[PDB]
């Protein structure tokens, strides 16, 4: 007859035990008759034993900087076995919280990347990427790319196919993200891709044409950036929408009191770059719209066309600007991800 054997997922005296996984105990040639896990000051840890009595596991989040003591007894025909193990979990120098976009349960356009923004700089980008689990249905190849030291993006080679489910699990709790930095918690979001909405602003015609699944549904006269401050060419991703908003140039680095500084309240504004490009109402330039460029870079349209855009275009839809005397929108703008060539995006920049 064999004496029961106890096996635990941790070892007695271990330090730096990571807290991204549960602690378990398994019995062999016998069953678990008693399992308790207690922190430094005696508080019991929630756990559950399997019906067949063979495996116990913690069922709640284990804490950073804890010393836990596990006590287990196994009983079998051949006798008894009891063990006591004490171990210490990870002690972070710092915690960072991730924030994910887009919103949970949202429907977005075919240009929307998965966005994970940490509230601290990440020293080990690879460890962050590894901790982020993206599911797509139908499955599609995609890749991570960092816009800066805190925010990473994931997208496919081409615009999403309408009807695609996207699930994002950021499993950073218990994960060492470099230089003693650990995830403050996990976060999860799920979203779905809607209709293909692509609006093209052609500087040769000064028209903003809105296509939904390939069909023209709207043609808006526009006035883009004057030659001195032109609208950059390229692919812009639609972000937030505002019934009205005070445009403050200092938000985008430009002192209000300075030469092309400004602080103006505007109607029906749809943001399409972090650098401050909006589609918005411009009653002052309705005469110029469709004829000459007169703005600071924004896409001036009529009050009714700005409101139409507000009502009918959603986060993640696409605005393409072409044929202007500007350069190309920076790939790392914040809403310019599609201007990065796929070979470069796919290669990433985690190192
Ligand atoms: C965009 O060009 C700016 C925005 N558009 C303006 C315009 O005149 O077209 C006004 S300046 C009076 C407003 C500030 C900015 C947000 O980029
Ligand atoms: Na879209």
């Amino acid at each position: 007859l064999l004496v029961p054997k106890l096996t635990a997922s941790v070892t007695d005296g271990a330090v730096g035990v990571t807290v991204d996984a549960p602690v378990s105990v398994t019995a062999a040639d016998g069953v678990l008759a008693a399992v308790t896990m207690v922190n430094d000051n005696g508080r019991p840890v929630a756990g559950r034993l399997s019906p067949d009595g063979l495996r116990w596991s913690t069922t709640e989040q284990l804490g950073y900087n804890r010393r836990y003591t596990l006590n287990a007894t196994a009983l079998g025909l051949g006798g008894a076995a009891t063990r006591q193990l004490t171990f210490q979990t990870s002690s972070p120098a710092h915690l960072t919280m991730p924030y994910v976009m887009p919103g949970d349960g949202e429907v977005v356009g075919v240009g929307e990347p998965v966005a994970i923004r940490f509230d601290e700089n990440i020293a080990d980008r690879g460890a962050a990427e590894k901790a982020i689990k993206i599911t797509t249905n139908p499955p599609v190849e995609g890749a991570f790319y960092w816009l800066n030291n805190r925010e990473v993006r994931w997208r496919p080679e081409h615009f999403w196919k309408p009807g695609t489910a996207v699930d994002v699990a950021v499993n950073t709790y218990g994960v060492d993200l470099g230089e003693g930095m650990f995830g403050e918690d996990n976060v999860q979001t799920h979203f779905t891709i809607g209709d293909e909405v692509i609006a093209t602003a052609d500087d040769n015609t000064k028209i903003l044409t809105v296509r939904v699944n390939g069909e023209v549904v709207k043609s808006m006269p526009t006035s883009m950036g004057k030659d001195s401050t032109p609208t950059a060419n390229g692919i812009y991703i639609v972000g937030s929408r505002y019934k009205h908003i005070i445009m403050d140039s200092s938000t985008y680095g430009v002192p209000v009191n300075s030469p092309n500084g400004y602080r103006t309240d505007v109607d029906w504004a749809t943001q399409i770059s972090y650098s401050g490009v909006f589609v918005h109402s411009a009653p002052w330039s309705v005469g110029a719209q469709g004829h000459t460029n007169t703005s600071h870079g924004c896409l001036n349209v009529s009050p009714s066309n700005a409101q139409w855009f507000y009502d009918h275009v959603k986060r993640g839809d696409i605005v393409e600007v072409v044929n202007t005397v500007g350069g190309t929108l920076p790939g790392i703008d914040g809403l310019g991800d599609w201007n990065i060539p796929w070979d470069q995006w796919r290669a990433g920049n985690a190192k």
